[PDB]
């Protein structure tokens, strides 16, 4: 079909230890236009695709508050590819972590971006 140009890949989804923790990267790549909000977000088995944090167009952070002080982003527009802080990987956290990257295009169009989500397997 018909498809955007910009296109996302997550780093990640490795295997750490119970406690441990674990940086995701999500690297934007095909448009040089400012991309408008980014976010991770986290399937677990036995529930939905949970938002775990949004940046919005000014960098503004919304986070879940099972995530608060635990998990941390940050959004480079084009320099750096955007990266989530995972701290304190409990055995059951063990779930695929999604990337959404989401563009106000031209003047009322809106795109939602969605990645490749990798699983991150928590040892115990």
């Amino acid at each position: 079909g018909s498809g955007s140009q910009v296109q996302l890949v997550e780093s990640g989804g490795g295997l750490v230890q119970a406690g441990g923790s674990l940086r995701l990267s999500c690297a934007a790549s095909g448009s040089t236009f400012s991309l408008h909000l980014m976010g991770w977000y986290r399937q677990a088995p036995g529930k939905q695709r949970e938002v775990v944090a949004t940046s919005g167009s000014g960098g503004d952070t919304n986070y879940a508050d099972s995530v608060k002080g635990r998990f941390t982003i940050s959004r480079d527009n084009d320099k750096n590819t955007v990266d989530l802080q995972m701290n304190n990987l409990k055995p059951e956290d063990t779930a695929d972590y999604y990337c959404r990257a989401q563009q106000k295009i031209g003047r009322d169009t809106f795109r939602d971006y969605w990645g490749q989500g990798t699983q991150v397997t928590v040892s115990s």
